[PDB]
C-alpha cells in the first residue's frame, strides 16, 4: 500500500526521512496515516487513553525515549490498536511478545524487544512536538513506512 | 514452549532480563530449562565435552567473551547438542552455518555469525559465575528464551 | 552452492574474512565469483554502468563509502545485475525497495536499508583497490558469501 522508496522519488526533500532505526514486529509489512504523537517513558498509560479512540487513518507515534528495559507495546494494547482500526504504531522504545505482534493486522516500528512490560500510570504527554531518529514529528504530520524505512511529512502522499 | 514476556508479568523482579544484544539461530523459537554455565575464548574443545553429555532439560549457557572473530558453534557441534537432547544453547559469541542451525530442533541465542570456526584444544572452566548482557549466570539457574528476549531465574 | 563455514575451514588464512557487518537483502542465500569493484558515495550512476556489461561469475563489489543515507541499490538496478546475469552485490552502504530485492535470484549484502535513492551523476572509481569490513578488496579477487559471513580470496576456490 505505501512504497517509502517511490514517495521519496517522487517527493524529494519535502519529506523527512527517519534514521534507519527501526524494523517492522507488526503483522503489516507497510502503512501510513495521519499522526498522533505521545511522549512517554517505560509507561503505557497514555497509549491505552489515545488507542481507546478511533484510529482510522491514524497512526501513533511515541516517543519513548528509546527505552529498550521496559516494552510499551504487548499483545494487548497491540490488539486495542486493531480494535480501534489505527493504521500503525511508531514507537521509539521497545515491544514486547514479538511473536503475537507478527500476526495482528497493524503495522509496528520499534527499536527493539524486552520481556518486561512498561509501567500504566498513564504519565506522559500527547499531541505535543516529539523528536526521535533525527526527526521532529507534530500530531497532524503524516507518516509512511514499510520493510525500507519510515518518512514524515506534512501534507498527505498519494 | 515458553513466553518470557508472559512470565515477566509473572514473576516481575523475581526474574532478571538479558540485554537486548542476542539473535535467534536456531530452529526453536523459545526453549528453556537448567542451566550449565561454560566459560572460554575462541575455543570450543570444553563445549564438545560438555555437550557430549545428555542435556534433557537442560540449557548449555556459554560465556564466549563476546567474541565475533570465531565461531563457538556450528552444524556439527549444534547437531550433537541435539542429539544429546539438550533444550538450547545461548551463546555470548559467534556461531556459524545459520542456515543449518535454522532447521535445528534446539534453542540457539547467540551475538552474530562468523564463518571462521574455533579452535579444540579445550581450554575453559566449567559451572562458573559467568556475566554478559548485565546479567550474571550460575549452574542451576533457570532460563528461559523466546524471539522476546532473554530472562534468567537465580536458583 | 557456497559455505564459506567450510570453506574457511579448508582454506584458514589463505582466505580473508569480512567483519561482521552486513545482512542478506537479496533472494540468493549464498553466492560467488570473481570481483569488480568501485567506489562511490550516494551515487550509482557508475553502478548502473557497469551493471550494464555482463555479470556472470561475477560479483559487484561496491565501495559506498559505508553510508546508510542514501540508498545504492533499488529494485530497478537490482533487476538490471539479474538481467545480465551477476551473481551478487556486496554494498558496503544501503540499500533500498528491500520487499523487491528478497525475490530477485542475485545475492545481496548491504549494510542496511533506506528510502532515499542515491544521485545518479555517475561520480566515482571503477575497478579500483577498496578496503572496508576490515578487508581490501582487489579488481581480479574472488568472493564467496552466505548468511553466516562473506570471505575474500586471491584465487578462485570455485569453477571459472
Amino acid at each position: 500500500k505505501y512504497d517509502t522508496s517511490e514517495l521519496c522519488d517522487i517527493y524529494q526533500e519535502d519529506v523527512n526521512v527517519v534514521e534507519p532505526l527501526f524494523s517492522n514486529f507488526g503483522g503489516r509489512a507497510s502503512f501510513g496515516g495521519q499522526i498522533i504523537t505521545v511522549k512517554c517513558f517505560e509507561d503505557n498509560g497514555l497509549l491505552y487513553d489515545l488507542l481507546e479512540q478511533n484510529g482510522r487513518g491514524r497512526v501513533l507515534v511515541v516517543d519513548g525515549g528509546g527505552s529498550v528495559r521496559r516494552a510499551l507495546v504487548d499483545a494487548e494494547l497491540a490488539r486495542l490498536a486493531v480494535q480501534n482500526e489505527w493504521e500503525g504504531l511508531v514507537i521509539y522504545g521497545a515491544v514486547r511478545q514479538v511473536d503475537d505482534l507478527e500476526e495482528l493486522d497493524i503495522g509496528i516500528q520499534a527499536m527493539a524487544a524486552i520481556p518486561v512490560g512498561a509501567a500504566g500510570e498513564g504519565i506522559g504527554e500527547s499531541d505535543v512536538r516529539v523528536n526521535f531518529g533525527g526527526v521532529t514529528f507534530f500530531s497532524g504530520d503524516h507518516l509512511y513506512a514499510d520493510n525500507t524505512g519510515i518518512i514524515l511529512s506534512e501534507d498527505p502522499l498519494d
